[PDB]
């Protein structure tokens, strides 16, 4: 029942896999968005795990255990994506399940589209659409600047008070569950505790995490060439996408099944028995 | 004198610096191409430390004596970006001389687009023009490439001895010394699988991108036409780099530089050593 944890080397850095269920089991291969961690899906792997799927979900490199990086130009979409890739090695070889919510669902997108051989069913949970289209110059400016900066977390009194700042932001979320995800997140420091992932990447548009390796032409390519079989899943109170995006969407992905839970942008958290039933079907 | 070298700190890896010259007279700083090293600047930096410069040339990272990247998705021209804005906040605060050589010059146009103020005069010999891009959808492809790519773990060619790689780099550059050619391959073997290899990043030598920053040909350009800093293009007579419509595209862009022709080929740092260290001193 319990998750599981265990690192596997990358790169000079340590990738941190939670999963759930029998190890001999078929997988369920689950990526995180922005800020959050492998175990936030939880809520969703329990009910899969106990229909006899392994639920497998890495820490992206900065998020929850995963190593930080230390020079701050390696966190791009390019090395997500090469960790995704290195996880799919250490997997069995047999089609799986993979299920990508916000960034993670961009980071699944284009994993997929590399690797539709390795892909069963995409689950594709709140699918942001890039930014459309100042300088370049500028652009390099203000990223060079943000690059250097050494932004700090603030210091919490308790773990409790890390907890009730992710209920702040997601609230569906249990006392229970905001607990056990901030415990995993935090680290004690100048006599309270703080956030334990990379305070770098909380300005994810300037590092570029927002964007494919190829920018929006190379990701409406990917979404068009999809081989595999997908579903679209929104929230119907999410504010991720406007009217039009989600047109977009439906308009580029034409062959993809197109679901509305109960929920806003946090769908993992928000809809997550209704979210592995989709899953199971 | 003799070329020294002093290791500063960098996101956990460390740049070697090659200088020439003593620490206290006024910086040209000089950026190296691909698969290079700061040391291939040794023939144009001699006369300019003669005439009382401090020449600095760092080796980029996964070149010459810098760190390897133990990620190789940390290989971009952002990372580059970053090292040689790194190296310039080391140096005295005070504009100085910035030279690049092909993707070096690249390299040098970008931060000189962001520090402006730092740069007395930009120097850019034999600088490249990213390639019109076909429309045709490859992206897909392109990452999937990538990818297998950075999986890979190629092998360097193990030469029997260090004279066998100096004649491979003056293979590449005919108008090198032997004795320089030698000095070169010195500092960039190791002992390996019984003879020697190359002791810079094999994965460099490649589809990874590295070469550019994301824009294209028309996004680099408005680039270049915004650059504020004096410029000199620096080209070779013989090169085959640029067509006569990119030097021609490079001339409409960038209206307020002076260009010059040197007699040489692509490899201006080594044909033509003492009349680039010359136009470098009138800069």
């Amino acid at each position: 029942n319990a998750m599981e944890e265990k690192f596997l080397e990358f790169g000079g850095n340590q990738i941190c896999l939670c999963s759930w269920g029998s190890p001999e089991h078929p997988v369920v291969l689950c990526i995180h968005g922005i800020l959050e961690q492998g175990l936030a899906w939880q809520e969703v792997a329990l009910p899969l795990a106990a229909q006899g799927y392994r639920v497998v979900a890495p820490d992206l490199f900065g998020h929850g255990r995963s190593s930080h990086l230390e020079m701050v130009t390696s966190y791009s979409s390019l090395t997500f994506l090469a960790q995704i890739d290195r996880v799919i090695q250490e997997l069995p070889d047999q089609p799986l399940l993979l299920v990508g919510h916000s960034m993670g669902a961009m980071l699944a997108t284009a994993i997929a589209s590399v690797r539709p051989k390795k892909i069963k069913e995409l689950i594709l949970v709140e699918l942001p659409l890039p930014a459309e289209e100042e300088s370049a110059v500028n652009q390099l400016t203000t990223c060079l600047d943000y690059l250097s900066s050494t932004p700090q977390h603030p210091i919490f009194p308790d773990v409790a008070t890390a907890a009730s700042r992710l209920r702040q932001a997601i609230p569906s979320l249990s006392e229970e569950f905001s607990y056990i995800l901030a415990q995993r997140i935090t680290q004690p420091n100048q006599g309270g505790v703080r956030w334990s992932w990379d305070a770098i990447i909380r300005t994810r548009s300037i590092l570029g995490l927002n964007n494919l390796p190829g920018g929006r032409s190379q990701y409406l390519e990917m979404l068009k060439s999809i081989q595999v079989p997908t579903t679209l899943v929104y929230g119907d109170s999410s504010k991720l996408n406007r009217p039009e995006d989600l047109q977009q969407q439906k308009m580029t992905m034409t062959q993809a099944k197109r679901v509305f839970l109960s929920g806003g942008h946090n769908l993992h958290i928000d809809a997550a028995a209704a979210l592995a039933s989709l899953i199971l079907t």
